[PDB]
């Protein structure tokens, strides 16, 4: 209504031509209507962006029963602020300070005003003005009753940056859905714009300098500037959001695209934070403000996920990670496909292979995180191994370097034991720590003890049609390095070479685990274990050591989801390390069809020298010889 109400708006912004000329002429009412008309036209030019929320509210999913309930209860001022509680009545005159229960979160979360998006959604679906009338009334009510500075009680609960950020993110798509209502007056527009501006600018001067709040607070501040770029401050809001996101992406994700905590499931969650900020900006052609390196890195994060994805769409259960829902994952890829629409691999993953193209690579190293995928292809019956030989992680990572999941013709033969449980009671902690033991993973131990760190150095990585080769060294114990080489041969089978290097003496164990239903045979005469699946899709793991080596079965368990566990087969090839001399293991991991395990022997040829990394072996497999001639190390003049 007044001149002051246009102070935060950039009147020379493209579209506001009539608003500026009207404010210049003192015709403020016409200026507001001209602004409303601009905003109405703008709202019709695009869908409302709901994508940024943790659960994106779909505009076209038929109005859920829970969503319609929330919008109808809001008409009588019954609100469900908090998901862990039911509805409360806040009165015909809304008491925003009410204490329905003695719990701070119920007050904080009330001011996330979740039900406004429900009212907007139901209004869009029905076209029923009662929802729009009530919302315009409720925002005005909220604004006039909860101004910044009202009291230190109310500021604490209404103007905490977290809630403020939640509102700057939720309000734009709500606005978009209500702005075309005749209940949305030109005066309410100005009350809303000036209230929204106060909140976004407050956020820009209050976002956290560090911690688990920093990311979404700055991200949401960028969204404010993306959603209402007409404010004078908007460019600055976008810049500060972007620089924080950018600083953090460079800190939290490696050059290979993998997120620093080394858990596939937390890697996936991280994609969404960094990707949605870019995607929301791109929808309105403001994405050029992101540096190229940011955009490249986000795409690399998706490509990294694709590389470690098994044919069932699950990722290996390394550290704190678990099995997940294929349909939901496909919807995630579909959301990502909209942002990177030229990428045929993302489209392929979005549509279960029906559209797009298989990724332009097979076996692949993520060399900073130390995730190595050996794969025959991307089809449903591919042989895929993902192996972890990583740098140090934190809470969500385990002492498991060397371990791997091997997926063959629809079956995961060697699922990681998993997490089982979060941190909690001392009794619950002993269980968590059982699952963090090295000895229950597919790698080498000394006296069955946990390795002291995961700090792999890659010695060699080479891909090829007929042969992929990995060699890395982990300092598993202070007096003992573990060097492991993995050879993927003829896209069919694996040779695993383990070397225990250093002064340490004791019992060396190379451990292996199998799927709960594999009912394996343990053959101590030939030091081989094989599964007995009736469908004939089977696996043999055999020690090819020339020196004395024992085979013993061990306690094994696998947890696919929290609080659920299954007994499963486990075993170890063992031999003593009597002195400071290096000890070598040669193991074959050999998939086969049928009920008859292959007969495999080995001959070390002249020129074979594990110390030099010169592998020169002849494997005889069911009577037929084949040469394995491979250098295990590189840069060794
Ligand atoms: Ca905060
Ligand atoms: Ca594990």
């Amino acid at each position: 209504i007044t001149r002051k109400d246009f102070d935060h708006i950039n009147l020379e912004y493209s579209g506001l031509e009539k608003v500026n000329k009207a404010v210049a002429a003192g015709n403020y009412d016409d200026a507001a209507k001209a602004l409303l008309a601009y905003y109405r036209e703008k709202s019709k030019a695009r869908e409302p962006d709901f994508s940024n929320a943790e659960k994106p509210a779909d505009i076209r999913q038929p109005i859920d029963k829970v969503t319609r309930e929330m919008a109808d209860k809001a008409l009588v001022h019954q609100f469900q602020p908090h998901k862990g509680y039911g509805y409360f009545d806040y009165g015909k005159d809304i008491n925003w300070q009410m204490w329905p229960v003695k719990d701070n979160e119920v007050r904080w979360q009330l001011h996330r005003v979740k039900w406004w998006q429900a009212m907007a959604l139901v209004y869009h679906a029905t076209g029923d003005e009662k929802y729009a009338r009530e919302w315009v009334y409720q925002y005005s009510d909220w604004a006039r009753k909860n101004p910044l500075g009202l009291s230190q009680d109310n500021d604490k609960f209404v103007w905490r940056p977290l809630e403020v950020s939640d509102r700057v993110q939720s309000l734009p798509p709500t606005f978009s859905l209500f702005v075309n209502s005749p209940a949305f007056t030109p005066a309410f527009l100005m009350e809303f714009l000036n209230s929204y501006h106060q909140q976004a600018d407050y956020l820009s001067t209050h976002y956290a300098e560090q911690g688990n709040h920093r990311l979404f607070e700055a991200q949401r501040n960028l969204f404010a500037g993306v959603s209402f770029p007409e404010f004078k401050d908007s460019p600055r809001w976008r810049q500060t959001g972007i620089s924080v996101l950018n600083t953090e992406i460079k800190k939290q994700v490696y050059a290979d695209g993998m997120q620093f905590e080394l858990s596939p499931i937390y890697h996936v969650a991280a994609i969404d934070i960094f990707l949605k900020a870019y995607g929301s900006a791109k929808r309105v052609n403001l994405e050029k403000e992101f540096p190229q390196s940011y955009v490249q890195t986000v795409e690399n994060m998706i490509m990294a996920l694709i590389s470690i994805s098994l044919p069932d769409y699950n990722t290996p259960m390394f550290g704190d990670s678990w099995i997940t829902d294929k349909n939901f994952r496909m919807a995630q890829f579909a959301s990502w496909a909209r942002v990177f629409p030229a990428n045929q691999a993302i489209k392929y993953f979005a549509t279960d292979g029906k559209q797009g193209k298989a990724p332009n690579f097979l076996s692949k190293a993520l060399s900073n995180a130390g995730f190595y995928t050996f794969r025959s292809g991307w089809d449903k019956n591919a042989t895929v191994m993902v192996l972890k030989a990583s740098p140090p992680g934190e809470f969500h990572a385990q002492p498991d370097n060397g371990t791997f999941e091997l997926f063959i013709k629809g079956r995961n033969f060697t699922p990681d034991a998993g997490v089982f449980v979060y941190s909690g009671d001392e009794a619950i902690m002993k269980l968590r720590n059982w699952y963090r033991q090295t000895r229950i993973h597919s790698t080498l131990t000394l006296d069955n003890q946990n390795m002291v760190i995961t700090k792999a150095r890659q010695n060699k990585w080479e891909t090829g049609n007929n042969l992929d080769v990995l060699t890395y060294t982990n300092p598993s114990y202070p007096n003992l390095d573990h060097q492991r080489s993995v050879l993927f041969i003829n896209k069919k089978y694996f040779l695993v070479i383990d070397r225990a290097i250093g002064e340490a003496t004791g019992n060396l164990g190379v451990h292996w685990q199998l799927k709960e239903d594999s009912n394996p045979v343990f053959d101590k005469t030939k030091n081989r274990v094989y599964t007995t699946y009736r469908d004939g899709n089977n696996l043999m793991i055999q020690s090819l050591n020339a020196d004395r080596t024992s085979l013993n079965e061990e306690e094994g368990k696998v947890s696919y989801v929290y609080n659920k566990e299954l007994k499963r087969p486990a075993f170890v090839f063992e031999k003593p390390k009597k002195n400071a001399g290096t000890q070598n293991f040669v193991s074959i991991v050999y998939p086969y069809d049928g009920q008859k395990a292959p007969e495999i022997s080995i001959r070390e040829n002249k020129g074979n020298d594990f110390e030099k990394g010169k592998l020169n072996l002849t494997l005889t497999i069911n009577g037929k010889q084949q040469l394995v001639l491979v250098p295990l190390e590189h840069h060794h003049h």
